[PDB]
């Protein structure tokens, strides 16, 4: 299922999760793709974070959904 | 000077920063203010995460400049 990865810095990822799949494939994926540190990814819903360990489906997170990505650098 | 917290589900909150102030102290203070934990408090500048031992300065933040706060509670 395509869902949108928007950050506040303007840009928005499009990727093909899966609905049990975890949130911490999720940043893999982005990893694959834009190349970001899953361990630098924060996956932002409703306004609390989401937990790496947990599924999609399990926020409720379907196609077309929209995540909110902030990048978490560390050290800088 | 002040700055502008906002969340990202919808609050603004106003407190008195030095330039030269650091990102935990800044939680510091809204946590004697709203009484929010800063293990709880994230601070998002342009979709980007605020290093807790960071500067305001270091980040460009000047007065009245309005930064984005995340609840990050355990399992979303």
């Amino acid at each position: 299922m395509q869902i949108f990865v928007k950050t506040l810095t303007g840009k928005t990822i499009t990727l093909e999760v899966e609905p049990s799949d975890t949130i911490e494939n999720v940043k893999a994926k982005i990893q694959d793709k834009e190349g970001i540190p899953p361990d630098q990814q924060r996956l932002i819903f409703a306004g609390k974070q989401l937990e790496d360990g947990r599924t999609l489906s399990d926020y409720n997170i379907q196609k077309e959904s929209t995540l909110h990505l902030v990048l978490r650098l560390r050290g800088g």
